[PDB]
């Protein structure tokens, strides 16, 4: 019995479990890992196995948006998942503190998606579980890796018009650190679905800024390499308590 | 210069464009076609140049999703593109009409997402160009293939939690024909971007019955092949004129 | 017995009807045909059975506003009208190419009004019938009428203030092409009530310019008369097929 | 120059003014005046300068339907009139308590219609005048008729469907008195415009039990007569005030 | 048995009740009366029994903000109370008529709560009792003190921020007259809880010139007692009545 | 000079303060401490400097509500406050698990108020400082007292009515842990001026059950007392930074 996107088994999700946007960076991180066992390619849903110093979690992208990240969501979460956590890019909202290549370990998110709203009152926040947030904060210190913590605006629109004006503006003065386009329809599902959520992201550019050139279309290897040793850290920890 | 997401030039882009949710979808469609040129392959964004009939369009995923897919139309729609038909599956809402493998050519749709309200105001129509959903008629009709004609639900929630109720049976008694996720997306952005669209769906299921066991994970093999037949035949035409 | 406010029975209703803002315009209308039979005359509803090229269908006057012409609609709907098309005037929202005199047949409309929310929710398109609309360009072109096609705002508002802001400004960028007050709940009603809605009409003015003196009290007469003919045209052909 | 839907000049306009729904109400209520002179009628509206007891007011038609009563309220306050006092019909919302026949001067309204919101956000309150309200509740008593006072549900939705469920059962628990069409709309223009504004209904049945029959083709003829005789002697009282 | 907070029994309601803000408000209103019977406090919530006129009736104070006097009001309503005037201190927004030391009679407040959104639909109107509002303004006459009426603002919002803007400017233009944080709630809830309400406020400054120094931390003395003076002088010939 | 409503200086306000909702609890308190300075009581605002474990924090309360908290947070936001934790009771909203008596840290809460919504778009998450619930849980630890952790729903309404649903169930099953009146308002005015929250509650009943007699007019003495420790500690631990 597989699932219906993810064609994966119950049996074969892990307690805790790593979800990045984009299928190519699952194959990039399983490789840094000690061991791998893929699983499953469908559509952009790449499953693949990972063991890190001892622990066993899955790695799955969940491709760009939240309506099709929130199928992935759902599957993992009605069929097994304990913990999951989003590692990607993000932009800044914050140009004169967070910039490119900087890393961001947020704890809750703006709902500015739909499926969220589909699921729970806007009221409702979309927030994180503190302890996999206070383990992604202390993998990265015990690596020696300095991130910014805070906000990230969830937006389901990446190009903006100028009929409609977009609300990062408005975001940036709440103090929202960063803008991405999953975690807040994550950490709603993980929280009504009584699943531990966080998320770490590495800034890619600005988007107040984009006419301007701030924008990379690639990662520096290093700061990447950071980000994501951080995240399995992270994964292999809160897996230690599942085992 | 590439684009963003992907990953092709301004001057790789036709002015009609096949856009599909399944990357995988774009393969089982060129090799069909008279001849092809894979182009690019970003995420779950598959560019390959389609030949059919002496003409010359793009065969694009875009994934599930539609802030996902809104990345995909908004950099077809501001590169190029003047025509895209959006070609995929669906469920049904009208159950005692509309079946397993029947075909829908829609015209309108349900805007329950949250891009295209991040774009223009909830009360401004997604609707399809008349001339496309004409096309798709004619060809669904010279190859006497029947087809359902309909408003497509496009809502950003795949799997319904129990607190907040669906609006699938409001949309149902108001007449809707059938349930997807991107069309609505397609459309809105299509219109404020002066790109016609259209869109054809087989059925896969009714999401009234999933529990009763009616989906299919695998489409109707005639049907799926005739869908492809009447986008490609109506893709070549439209083609025509712009070439 | 009689409709409450149409005043006639649901035996008078003919399966195509035309229906128009102004009492005064249905007996213009009547005029022009080769006979017709007043029907009843209570408020601002005047109803008369036209007969046209060997073809009957009644011209129903509904009155200026969403609110009054859904009480129309709903008993035309409910009566036994299948086919509905509503021939009024409207005002520009595109100065620069759709000027006065200018006709235009909408395929789709802005729900700037509440009767349509009342019955459905808002992300619900507001569309009108392919086959009317088809019909409606045809004739036009068989009088070798030149006419627009395109999208329209439905507003129940008139006159602006100076507190809260015309969302006329936003759907002119948003590609739309005219402005006036019936279309959208006409749509809605008959899409809700399985009834083929369409509707053509004639520019008097643009409210961007009014206070520049663009407004005409008095319609084009040729023009007028073109749009009179392409819409009695089109009920002919349309009362053809369901006789 | 005059009005582009009342026809007629800024001069013809008195500082108060009656407005009752049906053009055909505006007939059989000038004849009811000392004296009257006629101005105009075009389309819904039509508008007749009456004489009572010494004094000088119009009585202008508004027609069905928020939008459309908007176009001339917003007319009439932009040109002239100081005081405008409604006086229709309306349905019961308190089948016990309120039954046909019987006459309520509402001092408050629900704001269920679109133009008053295009004008003020929904948190404003649809009131009237305090002194209008005041002087038809006194010459109701100088006439010793007795009247109901309460408020009344303005919905631009008369014929419900059965996807959206209808407010009116709500409001009836909230204590609404009385539901027709139009008021609301007129209190909202008013405050805005600085002109005061009044309402006065006679019912014509409850909306909770048409299915029963509970409904008057015609109204009670000497209760509507009573009702007339309110209005016309409150407009002349504030007349004089305004002389 | 004790209402919760008040702490008081049904017994000890009268019906006719007089509420403030500041419990202090309550002391130095009871010296002012020919005798008084302290009743109870609690948190911000005191209540004393005022003797005035020869009539009897209560003062109880409600604290700052629409959701804490919802309790107070709640328990008065659902208790006993008919009557219920609030008199308290507002802010004005048409400083170019009304000042400093006046005093505003409000027939209806604007609802920028969110209270009374969660008891009934926002287009249900925030009004008062007409002969409450009669009452205070023949009080007021027969003691010579010049009052204004007119539209209060009740927002939820003392101290506005920079991102989102602030609604007063345009409630100002619609001709608000003042405003304040409770009157819309009690008359939402009287309303439902069918208790006659009514609001009697003294101008403190003008939001709009706070950073202009127009502020007074103390209300202008004599002001402030005639204001008193009509409150009193109301609950008296109101609790006369039901006496 | 002072601050309009808690009527103390810039001065005065220390960097962590630690705010109750009764004035009441706030002189109960202080006694605890080593020692204390009172510093005003205005309206419900009752300010107590407070000296506890070799360091200095303010106690103030902020009465009941959202509107008249805000007032409250503020001020004292807006003058040098940096951490400020809210120490208050609650309702739970699992029954079967958190129980009167027991207490719940929270780090979250639904936003069902109107301030907050006034500050900023309601996407925005109600979300505590990650230090300071920290902070709390590891005070808990060492006094060897057990807490629950969780989403607080913070609603403007307390006593609910029949007319429009209450959102509590929802809540409950999307998994909030209780209920109460001002911590959504504390962490949106917290994150947008920069300063850290957080919040501690105890149950004082379960609004499901109020109707069964479950609900504590007087809170579990040592339970109460044991939460007032972890507070006190807490703000003790986190003032220790700013000295
Ligand atoms: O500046 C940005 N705005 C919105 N999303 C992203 C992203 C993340 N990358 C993806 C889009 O490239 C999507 O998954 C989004 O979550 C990186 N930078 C930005
Ligand atoms: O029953 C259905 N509900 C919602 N989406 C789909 C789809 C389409 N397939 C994809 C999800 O598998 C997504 O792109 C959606 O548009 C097929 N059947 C259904
Ligand atoms: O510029 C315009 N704005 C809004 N409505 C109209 C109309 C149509 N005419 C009527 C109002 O005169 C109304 O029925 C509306 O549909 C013409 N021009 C305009
Ligand atoms: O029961 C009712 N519901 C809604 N409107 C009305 C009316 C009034 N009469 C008109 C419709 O016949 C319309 O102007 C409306 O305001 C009478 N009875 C009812
Ligand atoms: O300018 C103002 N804006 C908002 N409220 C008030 C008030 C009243 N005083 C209290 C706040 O100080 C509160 O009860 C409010 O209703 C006085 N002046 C103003
Ligand atoms: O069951 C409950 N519902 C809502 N608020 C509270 C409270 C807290 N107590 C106060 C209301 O009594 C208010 O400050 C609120 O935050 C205790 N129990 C409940």
């Amino acid at each position: 019995n597989l699932l219906r996107h993810l064609k994966i088994s119950k049996e074969q999700i892990t307690p805790v479990v790593l979800v990045v946007g984009d299928p190519g960076r699952v194959d990039k991180i399983k490789v840094v890992c000690d061991s791998y066992v893929d699983l499953a390619y469908n559509r952009e849903y790449k499953s693949v196995e990972c063991h890190y110093k001892g622990q066993k979690f899955l790695c799955v992208s969940h491709g760009v948006g939240s309506a099709g990240c929130a199928v992935c969501f759902e599957e993992l979460c009605q069929n097994g998942a304990k913990v999951i956590i989003r590692a990607g890019s993000c932009g800044s909202l914050q140009p004169d503190l967070i910039k490119r290549g900087d890393i961001c370990i947020c704890n809750a998110a703006v709902r500015e998606d739909r499926v969220s709203h589909l699921l729970i009152h806007g009221d409702f926040p979309a927030v994180g579980d503190f302890d996999v947030y206070d383990t992604l904060n202390k993998c990265a210190q015990e690596l020696n890796v300095p991130v910014f913590n805070g906000i990230s605006v969830s937006s389901d629109m990446y190009y903006p018009n100028k009929i409609i004006p977009s609300r990062l503006e408005d975001y940036s003065k709440a103090n929202a650190a960063v803008v991405e386009m999953e975690l807040a329809t994550l950490m709603v599902i993980g929280t009504l679905r009584k699943v531990k959520t966080g998320g770490i992201l590495i800034v890619d550019g600005c988007p107040f800024k984009w006419d301007e050139g701030d924008f990379d279309n690639n990662l520096v290897p290093h700061q990447l390499e950071n980000m994501i040793k951080i995240a399995l850290g992270a994964c292999a920890k809160l897996a230690t308590k599942y085992a």
